[PDB]
């Protein structure tokens, strides 16, 4: 019957403590000054990645070495990780529905990591992360995978997340998106809260 394929950050995860603390921490290594809300501010508007660029290009630095130590205090800052209000709850009540959970999400391997911090990862069939050679979101790929192995029929997975492009994942993907924005996708339903999901699956 019922899929959810999740997104990590913004969806189930709060990472923004332990990214900012990532990037201080970057930034001191190579000698970039660090203003918390400028940083903030950069990221909302733009991305880490974006970041990382525009430091590097300012000031002559190697963007992949800035992201290698990126990537290496990102997992130190574990501890920081919280998870999004109402995750928990919509996890143990998708795990009791018979719901069968997947990821998919940009993090890396440390994303295993944080979920058993977390107390979550036993939830999930499969977790796929950006170390699986899958294509970043919204390329269909990762999807299409999961569909191919477990059998799961596209009217009835959801792909769980918070941004524009997990909208367009699923839409690429064939599959339906449950998602904190709107969309003109015919197959996003719309959440103002993840206590909102199992409203889904109940008469109106
Ligand atoms: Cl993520
Ligand atoms: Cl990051
Ligand atoms: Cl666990
Ligand atoms: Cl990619
Ligand atoms: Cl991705
Ligand atoms: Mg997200």
């Amino acid at each position: 019957k019922t899929a959810f394929i999740w997104d990590l950050d913004g969806t189930l995860l709060d990472s923004y403590e332990a990214i900012l603390s990532g990037i201080e921490e970057t930034f001191a290594q190579f000698s970039i000054p660090y203003d918390k809300e400028k940083v903030r501010e950069f990221i909302f508007k733009y991305s880490v990645q974006d970041l990382l660029v525009r430091v590097a290009e300012d000031r002559n630095l190697d963007v992949e070495v800035l992201n290698q130590v990126r990537a290496q205090s990102l997992a130190e800052k574990n501890a920081q990780v919280v998870l999004m209000p109402g995750a928990r709850e919509v996890l143990a009540w998708a795990d009791e529905s018979g719901i069968q959970q997947f990821i998919y999400t940009h993090k890396g391997n440390n994303a295993f990591t944080i979920l058993k911090d977390l107390g979550v990862e036993s939830y999930f069939t499969e977790i796929l992360t950006s170390q699986s050679g899958f294509v970043r979101k919204p390329s269909p790929e990762a999807a299409t995978y999961l569909l191919d192995k477990y059998q799961l029929n596209s009217d009835n997975t959801y792909y769980i997340g918070d941004r524009t492009l997990d909208v367009e994942f699923a839409q690429n993907s064939g599959i339906q998106s449950i998602n904190f924005l709107e969309s003109t996708y015919e197959g996003n339903h719309r959440i103002q809260a993840l206590a909102d999901i199992s409203r889904i699956f109940e008469t109106k």
